[PDB]
């Protein structure tokens, strides 16, 4: 009954791959004696970036002036959006040509981190952030005394100050086999890694909710969630109330929600076939019946989840 396909938009499971960004960077305690702080974003590819700010946890609301050095290789649209910054302060943004800013200098900089580094030394560095690509950036502004007085790039260096995120989305191949049949969907995950790299034992996301988003449903949920490498299976419901049961060798780890929505039965662990064929025929000797859908993913952390009706 299953023919696969590359599935479309109506699939009721749609893959994502969210990834922190981070190449290379550093930060600095030494912009205390100088007047403004200086924060380097490296981007390494109209396209447009949210500009999250906000101060450390350490300060309450940010007052000293900011100048943001934002290299991109083409040109895009920075949609700053800040959180306790004082209005009126002197906000200097260093963008390349064709580049615009929201909520400001026109310059041609390096694209090398040493040489963008090397500029900023010449005209003032509290932070430097090489990113390989971002849909959004996270920048926590203030002196942070736990960093050297000097900014030294190091590819292995993460800090929470200077975070930056990218969501893809992912093609899948998949079947939608019967619709809602006893007030109860069963929908079968097969992903086969959780990423581009060797990252070992990391959460992949399961948001589950109505399709609609405004009326929740009284539906019962079973998932039966494969994949051939470790993962932890993190399960966020919204606007779901019923019985989950998870049908998976991995590890569960359940939102505060899901707990407080849904009535889950105790994850047994279970040691499941792969493929489709092989897959969907489990799940009906195991009494999980009729199956709704089946999903095979290539690489993905993020699944949405969407119940009809």
């Amino acid at each position: 009954p299953c023919e696969l396909l590359p599935v479309g938009v109506g699939h009721p499971v749609q893959a994502m791959l969210k990834s922190f960004t981070a190449l290379s960077g550093c930060a600095s305690r030494g912009t205390t004696s100088h007047p403004q702080e200086v924060h380097i974003i490296n981007l390494r590819k109209t396209a447009e970036v949210a500009l999250h700010l906000r101060p450390i946890q350490s300060l309450h609301v940010h007052q000293k002036p900011l100048v943001f050095i934002l290299n991109s290789p083409q040109p895009i649209l920075w949609k700053v959006r800040t959180e306790k910054l004082a209005p009126g302060v002197k906000r200097i943004f260093h963008v390349v040509e064709g580049s615009e800013v929201h909520f400001v200098k026109v310059e041609t900089l390096p694209h090398g981190n040493e040489h963008l580094l090397n500029w900023a030394h010449h005209r003032y560095v509290t932070s430097f952030s090489e990113l390989r690509m971002a849909h959004d950036i996270y920048i926590k502004v203030g002196e942070d005394p736990v960093f050297s007085e000097t900014c030294k790039i190091d590819n292995k260096f993460l800090s929470l100050n200077y975070l930056a995120s990218y969501i893809e989305p992912q093609p899948s191949t998949g079947c939608v086999l019967s619709g809602p049949d006893h007030e109860q969907e069963v929908h079968i995950i097969e992903l086969q890694a959780p990423n581009s790299s060797s990252a070992f034992q990391v959460d992949v996301i399961v948001d589950l909710r109505p399709l609609d988003g405004d009326i929740p449903l009284h539906r019962d949920v079973v998932l039966l969630l494969k994949c051939e490498k470790s993962v932890n299976w993190v399960i966020k419901a919204h606007k779901v109330m019923g019985k989950l049961e998870i049908m998976t060798s991995d590890t569960v780890s359940l939102s505060e929600d899901t707990e407080r929505l849904m009535q889950v039965s105790k994850t047994v662990k279970q040691k499941l076939p792969a493929g489709s064929q092989a897959l969907i025929q489990w799940a009906e000797e195991n009494g999980f019946n009729p199956v709704t859908s089946y999903t095979n993913t290539p690489v993905a952390n993020h699944f949405n989840l969407r119940l009809r009706e």
